[PDB]
């Protein structure tokens, strides 16, 4: 099939491109609107005609999230299509992947899996161990979470983006109580310092190797406090929630091995 | 389609890529030719073309020999010859996209000639086995001694359509007290010898135009060796070894 090599190669391709994350660009306010809480993405496995923006305010008590047909469409209007998922989400770390949100559920260690245009909850599943963060990179779906286990520090687990079954999970040293922001890139997990005030990203896990380091990427705060930073593997690029403005940070890659 | 399943693979070739690490116990694949000679397979084939390639000697010969595949080249001597339009010289013939690209014998001049077509496709003289031609995952290489370098090895990416020089790189070893060389991912690895015990032990990162020199035993197992080329489609070294087809796997990191 055309459309399934077509898949793999861009999958491949952006491998192929990965680096270590060495700078942030100065955010370009997209749109400014909503609370002080929340979050807005895209589809990273979007066909090209597909540049839908999916919009959700608040970190609690909101079932609703919005549907921009386009990217322009997100900035200069505010026509959207309001879904009604049938249960509330908890945090602001839900992702967009493959025509389908993954979320989680208001109060619960329970990850949902909810097809888009099926209106339908394909999969749920409890770790049983925003509290729970999910996210996706070059490699496939995330979840960055905290445990008992460890002493409150972060933890890091890759999900079947289908069966939602824990393939692999990472212990880190770095405490979520001190933790800001957090965002995966090439399988690296890089944690900001806070969430109000300066911004840096301050911790570099790689999964690839289990190995911690501490590094220092500033990025201009353009607002009082940040409550989303999230990666998107396809546009190379940062997207944020700050303080009921929408901003996108470039990015750059350096890295061989 | 058949487009794409060649881009996805090179892209697959190229995202496994890493520097040299092992390169295992060889495997005697066929006891054959001369002393002196090379063998290869189109790493840009389709999977159904699994054909090997055969040129006996270094010195004055325009014929190739056409396998069918491994198994007929390993079992049988059944084979159809294809003559040069001229004779090679040295070992460092490559097989690229159903084209052979040899040196033109005593001359600076590489030949691409299509098998199929029976063809003379491009013809360039370079300035200056003299010139070694290989394949890695970024293509189509040529490996020499310049006379601006003092007898160092001077490495060159070619264009596989144009014969056109698109880079150079000028190394710190000296080709007269080099081996036999290999380019994988982009990197020179230059060997101590043709015979005795050899190893790997100098590596040119074209990618950051660095060299640092290393350590990397192999068995040189029937004592001399004159050719010896790395394949990024069953990331295996191929080898002339004294009158022996032999085959390397190859570990990368
Ligand atoms: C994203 O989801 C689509 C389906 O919406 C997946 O497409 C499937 O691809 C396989 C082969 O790769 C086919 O056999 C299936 O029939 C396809 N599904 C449908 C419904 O046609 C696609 O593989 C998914 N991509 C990822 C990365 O998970
Ligand atoms: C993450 O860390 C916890 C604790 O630091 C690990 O739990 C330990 O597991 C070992 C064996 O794997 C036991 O001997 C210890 O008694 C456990 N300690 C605690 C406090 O539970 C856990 O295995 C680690 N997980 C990963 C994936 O690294
Ligand atoms: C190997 O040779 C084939 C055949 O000539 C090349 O395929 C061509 O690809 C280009 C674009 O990639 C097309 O415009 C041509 O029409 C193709 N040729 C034919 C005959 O269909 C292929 O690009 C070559 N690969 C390399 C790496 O040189
Ligand atoms: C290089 O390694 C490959 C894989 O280890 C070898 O191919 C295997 O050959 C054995 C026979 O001893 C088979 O049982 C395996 O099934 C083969 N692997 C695959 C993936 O098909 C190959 O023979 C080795 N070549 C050299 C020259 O060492
Ligand atoms: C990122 O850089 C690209 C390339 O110049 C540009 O097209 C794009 O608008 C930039 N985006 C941001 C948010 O700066
Ligand atoms: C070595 O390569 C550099 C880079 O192109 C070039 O400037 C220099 O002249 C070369 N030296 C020799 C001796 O070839
Ligand atoms: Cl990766």
């Amino acid at each position: 099939r055309v459309s399934n090599l077509e898949e793999r190669l861009r999958a491949c391709m952006q491998k192929l491109a990965c680096g270590k994350l060495t700078g942030i660009s100065d955010p370009v306010t997209v749109k400014t609107s909503g609370s002080r809480f929340g979050s807005w993405m895209t589809d990273p496995l979007a066909p090209e005609g597909d540049n839908r923006v999916w919009y959700m305010d608040g970190y609690h008590n909101n079932r609703f999230v919005r549907e921009y047909k386009s990217m322009v469409d997100f900035m200069n209007t505010d026509n959207f299509t309001s879904h009604r998922l049938p249960h509330p989400w908890s945090g602001t770390g839900q992702v967009v992947y493959n025509g389908s949100i993954y979320f989680n559920k208001f109060q619960s260690h329970i990850i949902i899996r909810f097809d888009l245009k099926t209106e339908t909850i394909l999969k749920t599943r409890s770790l049983d161990y925003s509290d729970i963060d999910l996210m996706v990179d070059e490699n496939g779906l995330w979840a960055v979470y905290a445990t008992n286990q460890n002493a409150g520090n972060i933890v890091i687990s890759k999900l079947d983006p289908v069966s939602l079954q824990i393939l692999q999970t990472w212990n880190t040293s770095y405490p979520k109580r001190s933790a800001g922001e957090a965002f995966i890139i090439c399988g690296t997990l890089y944690v900001t310092n806070g969430y109000s005030g300066g911004t840096k990203v301050h911790y570099a896990y790689q999964t690839n190797a289990s190995t911690y380091e501490y590094i220092d990427i500033p990025f201009q705060n353009k607002y009082s406090h940040i409550s989303m930073l999230d990666y998107n593997p396809k546009d190379r690029a940062l997207y944020a929630w700050n303080n009921g403005h929408q901003t996108l940070y470039n990015v750059t890659l350096f890295h061989a091995a």
